[PDB]
């Protein structure tokens, strides 16, 4: 599973790389992907949690990344 | 610039679809993502800030997409 999540994530790390995309520009398009996501599939009443979830998960990565 | 992150979100979006990867895997790829964005191009004592941003942002995003 984890050469699943890392394929998926070099997949779309190209992806920003090919553009040649900055930082901001790619922070708003992965924005945006996690923001359609939760609005298509994820239910109305759920969608703020579990985009705080995603936040709190990626906070804490950040955080730990700092060790 | 609409249609260039459009296009990057497009291009991002398809490569999920391609793998029709389930919502949570989805969001873990897209969060490791942002993850490897900040530790590579974002300095340390910024990363946990630019985090945060991105966080508010996307709950900001889905707050107003329940509109």
């Amino acid at each position: 599973s984890n050469t699943q999540v890392e394929s998926l994530i070099a997949e779309i790390l190209v992806v920003l790389e090919k553009h040649k995309a900055p930082t901001d520009l790619s922070l708003m398009a992965l924005g945006n992907c996690v923001t359609h996501l939760l609005e298509r599939k994820v239910p109305s009443e759920s969608r703020q949690a579990v985009a705080e979830q995603f936040a709190k998960a990626l906070a804490q990565s950040v955080k730990s990344n700092l060790e």
